[PDB]
């Protein structure tokens, strides 16, 4: 038993993890098939940031602008296409160890597993939930743009993030690998405004679930709740409202230890309202939002 | 910026992970070169667990007893040697993925990156620390055993951990890759107690350098303390007491922040003094020990 945050193993990722330069900016890019994808603002000098115009930007480049490392190789871009805010090299070679993948938009409250990478070179891993205002609070320095965020489903790689910026508060954002920003967000260094986050709440009643697996039930009670009652409590403490959806995906934690979701619901109520007396729940005194019901089932069962 | 708890990247030892089978019981071993490690109690039926004799145990196994596979590949078990609680199986094959490598026993207060496996296939990593009471806060289920813990330099992967069993209280623990066992702990389904763990003062402080780093200033203040002082508020909120190779050894952190370890060791003081009432600390409630100054370091430059 136990629990932690944990990540998909990094491996099958550390192979597409290629450095690319372009005159004074060196940053991260993955190579799948025969395509490098890099944020675009890699042709930006730190003059450009203030405003680029990319279109005008990327005409001013040429492939052999591009210098791309594989470990000790560099490998010869032939093409470049601008996608979005992201940037396609097309180059001479096909990773060889290219998995099995895909390229998926997660939704806010979904979580993913960050491989942090600095000069093409894998650093660190970590998971991350996708802010209900399309944030996430990782950890980079300068040097990790083009990171990406993933999940693994046993063969393949689902693709979903690649780091590009860190906004005012000290949170992140990045795009899809198709180059669209998470949320209102623009490769630019000017201010921009995330927005009031909101806690997670199917996330939080799954954890809740995971600390009775693990043996911590002082914080049930017997009493429920309907889905309206808790959700007018809720709003109150600034908490995603719950919906019949939500119910559903935590149906096979409400199995495993036989504990309805709206007793559950009416246990996090409570919690709010009364707020932890000094006690802790997976040795946690607040309330953790970012391990999805699958998360609490991969590694509670699995 | 931003500050979260991190593992080394996987791919070097999940290229090394395979799956062991002895009749019944089936878990995760370590293949490097010709070399396979694994935690011995691999040999008990759930009978023999309650009060195993290794030795009489081990004598009625043969190689063929003893199945081992790298995905779908079966390798050749041509040897088997017990080492203290680990089984090393010798088989005709060399791991082509073997990394640089060393074994290495870790000191209570080191963290190291965990790969959870199963079937001999990685599930997922996670960041321990070995508390000072020789245990670890893992995250392990049936299957787990032979999971290994390691620190990655540049390009070489020091062992350090091999998982074997949870006690009474949820928590965790396992041995060297030599198999002998990190505390006073045998591989015997029997309760045993790992007494009093103590809070490691050294990380705490690197924790709180990690948060000025990244602008939780709030808990800074006009004082600083003497080790004798300091240490003497530690004792009472049961922190293991500070020494000189602490401060030494938190040097480069007092650097990058400009606040002498003896500033710093006064906000603390305070804190235990005051507790935080439920103020937080890069968004935690609580002081966090399980992160080492070279881990704050590897993450804040
Ligand atoms: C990547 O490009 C990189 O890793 N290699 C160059 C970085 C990674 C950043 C920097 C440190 N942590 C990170 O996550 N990204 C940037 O530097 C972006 C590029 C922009 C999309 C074009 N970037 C540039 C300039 C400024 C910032 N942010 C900040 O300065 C902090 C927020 C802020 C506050 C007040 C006023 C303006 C901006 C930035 O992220
Ligand atoms: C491995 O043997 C394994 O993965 N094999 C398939 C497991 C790993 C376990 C699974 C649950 N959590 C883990 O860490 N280890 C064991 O099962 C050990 C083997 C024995 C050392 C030789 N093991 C066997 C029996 C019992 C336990 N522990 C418990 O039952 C919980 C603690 C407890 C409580 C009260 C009284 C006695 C023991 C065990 O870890
Ligand atoms: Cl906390
Ligand atoms: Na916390």
């Amino acid at each position: 038993s136990g629990f932690r945050k944990m990540a998909f193993p990094s491996g099958k990722v550390e192979g597409c993890m290629v450095q690319v330069t372009c005159g004074t900016t060196t940053l991260n890019g993955l190579w799948l098939d025969d395509v490098v994808y890099c944020p675009r603002h890699v042709i930006c000098t730190s003059e450009d940031m203030l405003n680029p115009n990319y279109e005008d930007l990327l005409i001013r480049k040429s492939n052999h602008n591009f210098l791309v490392q594989a470990g000790n190789v560099q490998l010869r871009v032939i093409g470049h296409s601008m996608q979005n805010c992201v940037l396609k090299l097309k180059v001479d070679t096909a990773n060889p160890k290219t998995p099995k993948y895909k390229f998926v938009r997660i939704q806010p409250g979904q979580t993913f597993s960050v491989l942090a990478c600095y000069n093409g070179s894998p650093s660190g891993v970590y998971q991350c939930a996708m802010r209900p205002n399309f944030t996430i609070k990782g950890s980079f320095l300068n040097g990790s743009c083009g990171s990406v965020g993933f999940n693994i489903d046993y063969d393949c790689v689902s693709f979903c993030y690649m780091h590009h910026m860190e906004l005012p508060t000290g949170v992140h954002a990045g795009t899809d690998l198709e180059g669209n920003f998470y949320g209102p967000f623009v490769d630019r260094q000017t201010a921009q405004a995330a927005g009031t986050d909101t806690t997670i709440t199917v996330n939080v009643l799954a954890w809740l679930y995971a600390a009775v697996i693990n043996g911590d039930r002082w914080f049930l009670n017997r009493f429920t709740t309907t889905l309206n009652d808790f959700n007018l409590v809720a709003m109150k403490y600034n908490y995603e409202p719950l919906t019949q959806d939500h119910v559903d995906i935590l149906g096979p934690l409400s199995a495993q230890t036989g504990i309805a979701v709206l007793d559950m619901c009416a246990s996090l109520k409570e919690l709010l309202q009364n707020g932890m007396n000094g006690r802790t729940i997976l040795g946690s005194a607040l309330l953790e939002d970012e391990f999805t019901p699958f998360d609490v089932v991969r590694q509670c069962s699995g």
